[PDB]
DNA sequence: ATATATATATATATATATATATATATATATATATATATATATATATATATATATATATAT
């Protein structure tokens, strides 16, 4: 059917998804990868609710709930990550 | 003819050396019951989230 996402986003995006971050000092490939195919990276990660934060000053990638500020309730709760308090 | 007494005979008790068989003290090997240790499971609590059912405002 459809072509497929190149094998460097989709390893990048599943490394991302199982550690939540990713480290320019630790993974440069899949670091320098998801930052040069950066609106790839939001596409994906957009229909479940899911973003990515950025920083190059510490040279950190991280995910971020992408629900919209007090959507349905005041604080919000996502299906797929779990609120614990330590 | 019987009874006392004679040298030798019957035969063994004892002695020694020898072997083999058994009893003991000791050393040594293997089986055992238990102590220590790491991963696993149980139940506990703390908290989040999912669920059913209901209160309320709403559609037609």
């Amino acid at each position: 059917s459809e072509t497929r996402t190149l094998q460097k986003i989709r390893e990048a995006t599943q490394e991302l998804l199982k550690y939540g971050l990713l480290e320019e000092a630790s993974k440069p490939n899949l670091y320098r990868i998801v930052l040069s195919h950066p609106e790839e990276v939001t596409r994906i990660l957009e229909p479940l609710d899911l973003d990515i934060g950025i920083d190059e000053i510490r040279g950190l990638l991280y995910v971020k709930v992408r629900l919209d500020e007090t959507p349905a309730q005041d604080e919000w709760a996502h299906p797929l990550v779990r609120r614990q308090r330590l």
